[PDB]
């Protein structure tokens, strides 16, 4: 390995998936981490074998600058840190990886992605269903017309939400987090419609609901769905859900036949089968490696900022939508830079 | 099998699914035949042993009321044609069993069961999904509770509607459909959701999108999407289609785990799974049987396929006006889902 990556954030993602993932890549490095706690962090340097002298904090942070070998850094903290780390990571010229949501706005998302060309350096999102050979497979049949014209798309995205003090989770504040299950897991299905579908929604309608007498969801959404319709006069129908258990379901029918990925998107082995009348590539290694070889390559990465910023802002349109109850048009032009 | 069936409509369900399924029933018995056509209802009658004395039409129909052998009739003909002969038909004082959906209208569907209560007989809809031994399984392992608290319901049913001169397919004309896509399947998805959830639903949005350039959907609409709330908090989104093939698919998400039926409505072996014997079609008919030797209610009763046709109704004026439907009107389920 000759990248290295600077992790930012060692919580439940970093340390059960991201971390781990790194034993398949075939250039990235964990080189240095970033987190407000560094008995925490220690145990991390010792447990994955990094120096304790690469250990920063949000103060020190931009220390990075001074350390070359530290190739890219990857924000994995709430929602609304995003785009402060990401500049501040451009600004110590290197390349970001940025966890989804892009950001709990549309102008962060812009103010990103200036940083980055600025900076001159890349900017890719943590859509890791992109590298899901899985997922990419679902994507090539769909392409080599085996479903046939695609007319109507269907997705869920859900799992329970802890109860435990929800002041304490990030994900229940309307300012760390910037949304409800939309913006934690519907993104998948909203994301996964788009390139699977391999286009863009020019409108849209949603509707919205939590329970008043849950603690919960006194700032996010516990349950929101959404209709799109495409230029292609395809349809779809989707929902996240932060009340019910583990759901993770896709389904794309078409006039040939039709494809259910079922787990759609999960962490391990995701399933898909088609009904008419995976070869060393894990998501997290191959996501990982992928915005090193796009650097070690001036090539550009699949999951841009651009891209981000795009479902960011489709997911404003949908909580508008369910806000105001009409449709709201959200054809403005976005185009896939490099496919879907 | 001492009850007597009065099949009316020798089409493609009646012959593929009906008539055949009269091998499994244990009251229920083929007694006379209703069509307008009588060479086919002969190779008919002679195919399932039915002495051809007891062919009858659409004009002579009336004529079953001197033949007390017949104790019921089936109506499988175009959704208009439901209610004409379902009244007559207790006219004839004889039950009727009518396929889904009930009516084209909402008053028809009361009509309907004016008719009955007049005649005192009873007036069932087929309704098979609520005699299929794997639905009644996924309600049953809902109910005890091992879904947990239920909070998203997902269905879809769908089925290439052949283009074959749409002229030529009654359900393609409003006036004899009443609908499309929703109508005919949908129907299935709606339905289930209120048997599987338990309860009704007390808001209604939807939004429909038909191809304008296809020919086939220029009076029923080829795809609709309608998303409901219930009382208990729990919602629903889910959707039929004309152009897509094969989809029967329903998904019940609980906090304590997630059901799934796929396929969910068909005509065979229907799957069902959890993440955390008989036949659909006998047991219809002998439902409809027993349910007289035993002056006791059936489960489809015409109050039922009253509500949908409503519901549906509510859902194409949602689907029409791009606003929500208030549907909290009060119906029960009489003896359950
Ligand atoms: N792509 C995926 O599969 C996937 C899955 C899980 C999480 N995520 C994303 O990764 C990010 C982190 O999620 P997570 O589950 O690891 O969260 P987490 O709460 O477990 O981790 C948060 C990290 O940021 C730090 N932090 C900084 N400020 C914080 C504050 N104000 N309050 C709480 N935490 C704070 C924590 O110390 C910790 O290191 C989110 O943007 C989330 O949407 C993506
Ligand atoms: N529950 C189920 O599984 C299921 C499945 C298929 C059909 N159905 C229902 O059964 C009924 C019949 O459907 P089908 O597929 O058997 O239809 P079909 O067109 O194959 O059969 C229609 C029958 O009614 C007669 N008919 C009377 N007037 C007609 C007219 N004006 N034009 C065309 N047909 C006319 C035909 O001669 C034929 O015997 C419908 O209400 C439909 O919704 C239910």
């Amino acid at each position: 390995r000759r990248f290295g990556y600077a992790i930012v954030g060692l919580g439940k993602y970093a340390l059960n998936q991201i971390l781990p993932g790194f034993a398949g890549c075939q250039h990235s490095r964990i080189e240095a981490l970033v987190d407000g706690n560094a008995e925490k962090a220690k145990i991390v340097a010792a447990e994955y074998g990094v120096d304790p002298r690469k250990i920063y904090d949000y103060s020190n942070f931009d220390k990075i600058a001074k350390d070359p070998k530290i190739d890219a850094v990857y924000i994995i903290l709430p929602n609304s840190l995003h785009a402060e780390f990401a500049i501040r990571a451009f600004k110590a010229g290197k390349h970001v990886m940025c966890e989804k949501p892009m950001a709990t706005s549309v102008a962060d998302c812009q103010r990103m992605i200036d940083a980055a060309k600025a900076a001159n350096k890349k900017l890719m999102i943590g859509y890791r269903c992109h590298y899901d050979p899985m997922n990419r497979a679902a994507v090539k049949l769909i392409r080599e017309n085996q479903l046939g014209k695609l007319g109507m798309v269907t997705t869920d995205n859900s799992d329970v939400m802890d109860q435990n003090d929800p002041a304490q989770q990030w994900r229940l504040r309307r300012e760390l987090a910037g949304g409800g299950s939309l913006m934690d897991i519907g993104i998948y299905g909203l994301n996964g419609t788009r390139y699977l579908l391999g286009e863009e929604p020019i409108e849209v309608r949603a509707y919205t609901y939590s329970d008043p007498n849950d603690e919960r969801f006194v700032e996010v959404e516990d349950r929101i769905i959404w209709q799109m319709r495409f230029r292609s006069g395809a349809l779809s129908h989707g929902a996240s859900s932060y009340s019910t258990t583990t759901t993770s379901r896709f389904s794309v029918q078409g006039d040939k036949a039709v494809l259910l990925m079922d787990p759609a998107t999960g962490y391990y082995q995701n399933l898909i089968s088609v009904q008419t009348p995976m070869p060393a590539n894990n998501q997290f290694s191959a996501q990982l490696d992928h915005l090193a070889e796009a650097v070690i390559n001036n090539k550009p990465v699949r999951s841009p900022g651009e891209e981000g910023m795009q479902d960011v802002r489709l997911i404003q349109a949908i909580y508008e939508a369910a806000r105001t109850g009409r449709p709201v048009n959200t054809d403005w032009g976005y185009v896939r830079q490099g496919g879907y």
